[PDB]
């Protein structure tokens, strides 16, 4: 004492709450991703994707709970190395692999198991009567996909006060290390995962574009324009005075699109002025009669009016912009 009672009781804590996720993902894998397997509510396909690893994301957490319990059961003095077994080295890019991958698919997922509950009654009866089971622990299935990130979150909360309470040099260096794993994970997981939030909605998008404007007409450098390997740095409705018509721009991470919204479509109206735009010459100034008004500039000129909603929205946009513009090197 008084080092530790803590570094015990967050050993501790660390394992306890190990065996209660791995059981958790053991629920999720038996009462709702197995059964709907064995239903055919979706195509394998798909259900691999609701899901993307739950057998292997399993095991990554059991084989760690494994690691825990027979290190316990043989004293606890000395945990470093088994911190170290499956956050740092091989082991610790096979976790970061598995458990990104699930998480990733968070938003896709709850979206997708929601259509499904709302289209098809069903659907919606077997996962009413799954969420039901006393081995849910009172936990909706909405509740139980998220975990896996919340996990990943509290491993630096926990190793960093195993470190920090560690009296003796040697093995303090190994869980500080084993900690600082944990924290370059949650940094690549959490950065996969906005990487296919991105991708997914860009993609939608780029199906959706109705590009027949520029293969026609300058331009022909989009002819042809692909965006789902770019950045959405943001997007929005938008008004847009195209003299004294509504539209939804996307800030990509170089160009900015002015889209149509003409039923499922996006069209790129090139309507004199242009709807793409290249950020690296933008430029954005308020509009002194419209708080709700910008002007954005390109050093032909080129002055595109787009009126926001309210104004700190449009504060907002003009600060988003000139920090990408901004963003970008010179040639």
């Amino acid at each position: 004492p008084k080092s530790q009672v803590k570094r015990q009781e967050v050993i501790s804590e660390l394992l306890v709450t190990e065996a209660a996720h791995v059981r958790m993902l053991r629920v999720l894998h038996d009462l709702f991703f197995q059964p709907m397997a064995e239903c055919l509510f979706f195509p394998l396909e798909e259900l691999q994707n609701i899901f993307p690893s739950l057998d292997e994301l399993i095991e990554v957490h059991s084989l760690f709970l494994d690691r825990l319990m027979k290190r316990r059961q043989e004293s606890i003095e000395e945990i470093g190395d088994v911190l170290l077994a499956r956050f740092d080295g091989a082991e610790g890019s096979w976790f970061q692999k598995i458990s990104s991958r699930f998480c990733s698919r968070q938003s896709f997922a709850l979206e997708q198991l929601k259509a499904k509950q709302r289209k098809d009654p069903r659907f919606c009866a077997f996962v009413q009567e799954a969420e039901s089971r006393p081995r849910c622990r009172r936990l909706q299935l909405k509740d139980m996909i998220p975990t896996e990130m919340q996990r990943l979150t509290k491993y630096p909360l926990l190793l960093q006060s195993i470190g920090q309470n560690t009296e003796e040099p040697t093995e303090r260096e190994k869980v500080e290390l084993a900690a600082e794993c944990c924290r370059e994970i949650l940094h690549h997981v959490n950065q996969a995962v906005r990487d296919m939030e991105d991708l997914l909605r860009l993609k939608d998008y780029q199906r959706r574009l109705d590009l027949s404007h520029l293969r026609q007409s300058m331009l022909s450098e989009f002819k042809n324009l692909d965006i789902t390997k770019k950045k959405l740095v943001h997007e929005g409705p938008l008004t847009w005075r195209v003299t004294k018509v509504e539209v939804h721009v996307l800030l990509l991470d170089d160009l900015l699109l002015l889209l149509q919204r003409q039923d499922e479509r996006l069209l790129l109206k090139s309507h004199m002025l242009r709807p793409v735009l290249r950020l690296t010459s933008a430029m954005t100034r308020e509009v002194a009669t419209d708080h709700k008004a910008f002007y954005v500039l390109f050093t032909e000129a080129q002055i595109y009016e787009l009126v926001a909603q309210t104004v700190s929205e449009r504060k907002n946009w003009c600060a988003l912009i000139t920090e990408t513009a901004g963003s970008l090197k010179v040639p």
